[PDB]
């Protein structure tokens, strides 16, 4: 048979396999892929995981049953053997990686510097973007679902410069990225604006990547509204909802000229700015802590009660999951709550890290999933992530 072929092409190049979270994440790669840099990436989807739910607000699929409920990794030796993916696995290679939600899994591979100017976690980090994406924030399969019909591209700005955006992400926030804010042009006049941005397809080129970048940026920093309201009419798959909040951001001069004066900031900082990639407290050897003590700190920390710690299982590691709730005294309006729970989680996470036990430096937590009790107070679902010890 032609598949018993093709099988082993795939075990020849990719002979490693590497599995996290009870299965849930499958990485497949070439025997020169370190092993230590895959573990890394494990990390960094974390980070990238909890900045994603912060924002985006939801941290349910929006759709149970789809092949991303598992999570294929496929990371090839070098650009060279890259070229490959097109006839093991039928996908086009022109690209520094991609996502194909249907069957659940990315592709791409690793680099040196020469060969490009973004890293392997850095393009891992974009494309664990669009799996999140495709999971949590649209409904339905990348190109056939309601945001893709009628105008296929109505969507493509925001879905890839929130995922260059998110690639920033750190354990507290989404910072900028040197890579991206350098490939903003020097002159202001060669910028795009926001109107010609919020219309940009793929085949308008690579361009509009940087600029939905800069615009995703500029939505976290200095417009979370806009950011806030895009999302939901996603979530809704409120397509005509989605269409005009675009029609009035795009004919918006003061969107524009806050727009181009974020990026304007953002190409002044540029030698501040660094490439966002995990520490080296992942990969260090902890004392062993308990569960019910970890859960008592968090508990702790994050001032909730009655929380559920769940123990999982990867290769080389176990980690935990806290899921908890907490309920906002106070409901002053979608931002302001928003801000308040992202600075009482990042504020738990510095607690934490300020504790004796080095395990607390590898936790990612977020808050998602709001809603009004009985009595009209703002309940949070609280969830924290953490490693719990090396094997
Ligand atoms: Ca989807
Ligand atoms: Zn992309």
């Amino acid at each position: 048979d032609i598949n018993k072929l093709i099988e082993e092409g795939k075990k020849h190049y990719l002979p490693k396999t590497y599995t996290f979270d009870n299965g849930k994440i499958i990485i497949k790669a070439g025997d020169k892929v370190e092993e230590s840099k895959i573990q890394k990436l494990y990390w960094a989807s974390k980070e990238v995981k909890s900045q994603f739910h912060r924002i985006i607000g939801n941290d349910k699929p929006l759709e149970v049953g789809n092949a991303d409920d598992i999570l294929t990794i496929v990371i090839y030796n070098n650009p060279e053997e890259y070229k490959l993916n097109k006839t093991l696995y039928g996908y086009s290679v022109d690209n520094g990686g991609i996502y194909i939600e249907g069957i659940g899994t990315f592709f791409t591979y690793e680099r040196t510097p020469q060969e490009s100017i973004y890293s392997l976690e850095e393009l891992f980090r974009h494309e664990f973007t669009h799996y999140l994406q495709g999971r949590y924030l649209i409904p339905g399969l990348f190109n056939k679902g309601d945001f893709y019909k009628g105008n296929n591209g109505r969507i493509t700005w925001f879905e890839e410069g929130s995922a260059e955006f998110f690639a920033g992400s750190t354990r507290t926030s989404v910072l900028p990225r040197k890579s991206m804010v350098g490939g903003l042009s020097k002159n202001p006049k060669e910028r795009f604006n926001a109107d010609k941005l919020l219309h940009s397809k793929y085949s308008d080129g690579w361009d509009f990547y940087k600029y939905g970048y800069a615009f995703s940026d500029y939505m976290y920093n200095n417009n979370k509204k806009l950011f806030s309201d895009l999302v939901s009419t996603m979530k809704n798959n409120d397509v005509k909802g989605y269409e005009a909040l675009i029609e009035e951001s795009s004919k918006d001069s003061k969107i524009n000229k806050d727009y181009e004066y974020h990026m304007e900031n953002l190409v002044n900082n540029y030698d501040n700015y660094t490439i966002p990639l995990v520490s080296d407290d992942y990969m260090k050897q902890y004392d062993n802590k308990s569960l019910h003590e970890i859960k008592s700190d968090i508990e702790k920390a994050m001032d909730v009660k009655n929380s559920q710690i769940t123990k999982e299982s990867s290769q080389y590691f176990d980690t935990y999951n806290l899921k908890a709730t907490y309920t906002l005294s106070s409901n002053k309006g979608e931002i302001s709550n928003w801000n308040y729970m992202n600075n009482k989680i990042n504020e738990a996470l510095n607690k934490l890290d300020n504790l004796s036990w080095g395990g607390y430096k590898t936790v990612t937590a977020y808050f998602s999933n709001p809603r009004l009790n009985s009595n009209n107070e703002v309940v949070y679902d609280i969830v924290f992530h953490g490693l719990l010890s090396h094997n």
